[PDB]
């Protein structure tokens, strides 16, 4: 009894869409006034590249929270660094994450390592969605 | 940096993002995961960004051909399965291309935006895995 899941993005005028989500909230789409937007809202490819980075960004907060060493994490991004073709149909060639760590004296480099290497081989939280041409790449940066 | 985006965790579940386009997106979760569920799961705002990467085409072909001042409404809606355990995949993903036009919608206009979107763009189809290919079908409201 697979699950069906719907959600509905309505137009609401010049390139402007919003979306009220399953989880009850909004989300609103937009472009530059160039293609016939009001530059309001952001980019239908922004929010898919940043719905990928949260994926994965979830993962990675949830098992270091179980894993608890959360606790030792002052900050944590994600950076995303793409190639993707200019003519149509427009492909993703190269897909990097930068996980990028700052930790509160020496970090746990094993446990990190793993929560990352669990979101991005277990869980294949981009893979599983991003068609690529070649494999998504990452790595673990620390900053003090 | 060209090409290139990124995402801060803000504590708890939650992550802000200034996009290139120098605008906000939160996500966060549900509270029993450990959010406080104040925006957007992560996988909402992939989808919400799919169906305007192809709601964007189909409006900018329509104006371009003269015809989206007949049009009152338009709205995507996606239907989609995904598997639960991990690696979780999308198995099934439908489109429809809803729309509403004074007097007799413009057929072939519609086909064709809704076709190259789907099928010279590959605007979903570029983008996102699915088991199965993705379908769409096209619906006129009166």
């Amino acid at each position: 009894h697979h699950h069906h899941h719907h959600m509905q993005a309505r137009w609401i005028g010049n390139m402007m869409f919003h979306v009220r989500t399953d989880s009850n909230h909004d989300v609103l789409m937009d472009t530059k006034e160039e293609v016939g937007g009001k530059d309001a809202a952001p980019r239908p490819l922004e929010l898919v590249l940043t719905g990928l980075m949260g994926c994965t960004g979830m993962d990675v907060v949830s098992i270091l929270r179980k894993m608890k060493v959360i606790d030792q994490m002052k900050d944590f991004r994600i950076e995303i660094e793409y190639e993707r073709t200019e003519e149509h149909p427009r492909i993703f060639t190269k897909v990097h994450l930068k996980y990028i760590f700052k930790f509160d004296g020496e970090p746990p480099k094993d446990k990190v390592e793993k929560a990352v290497q669990l979101s991005q081989e277990k869980y294949c939280s981009v893979s599983a969605i991003l068609k690529c041409s070649s494999k998504v790449t990452y790595e673990i940066v620390y900053e003090n």
